[PDB]
RNA sequence: GGCCACCUGACA
RNA sequence: GUCCUCUCC
RNA sequence: GGAGAGAGAAGUCAACCAGAGAAACACACCAACCCAUUGCACUCCGGGUUGGUGGUAUAUUACCUGGUACGGGGGAAACUUCGUGGUGGCCG
């Protein structure tokens, strides 16, 4: 897929509560660059997933390459660039 | 007088 | 206290 | 969204009005398990089981206290006590 500011992440342990997953995710990714926001929803269609929006595309790349299959809550993280831009980035 | 169904009516 | 419709704001 | 109206589900109730007045059911939210989901979103939001919490339900049907229209006693009388849906069927 085409590199993007946001990285789509799935195959995350579904049992983890929303705020906690969101905090861990931030910690693990901060090192790659500033993070404008992190979307996480536990709804039927969105659970097990999360988009992490980076201020700089380059950051999304390193993070993607660096954390592919990383052990997170006992499940290897699957990461890809987001198909389209997230509002925040588009409306900018 | 109970008990089940239904009927009508009250409540909503 | 749900749900449907109608009117009005 | 909010304010009325109508009809109405579930559920409680039974002449009737008034005062007190729960429960039941419906709906909402929370938690814990279980089932399902590998899902690319940016308007929240899958199902199920237990338990819990909530509402101008601050409601009203039981119950209670007053009387009311009929019926039962007693009393000359004043009055004082008792009983109050329709149909079929089943349990003495
Ligand atoms: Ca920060
Ligand atoms: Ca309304
Ligand atoms: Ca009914
Ligand atoms: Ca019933
Ligand atoms: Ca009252
Ligand atoms: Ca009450
Ligand atoms: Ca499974
Ligand atoms: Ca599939
Ligand atoms: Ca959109
Ligand atoms: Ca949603
Ligand atoms: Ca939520
Ligand atoms: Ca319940
Ligand atoms: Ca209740």
């Amino acid at each position: 897929t085409r590199p993007n500011h946001t990285i789509y992440i799935n195959n995350l342990n579904e049992k983890i509560k929303k705020d906690e997953l969101k905090k861990s995710l931030h910690a693990i990714f901060s090192r790659f660059g500033q993070i404008l926001d992190i979307l996480v929803s536990r709804s039927l269609k969105m659970r097990g997933q999360a988009f992490v929006i980076f201020k700089e595309v380059s950051s999304a790349t390193n993070a993607l390459r660096s954390m592919q299959g990383f052990p997170f809550y006992d499940k290897p993280m699957r990461i890809q660039y987001a198909k389209t831009d997230s509002d925040i980035i588009a409306k900018m």
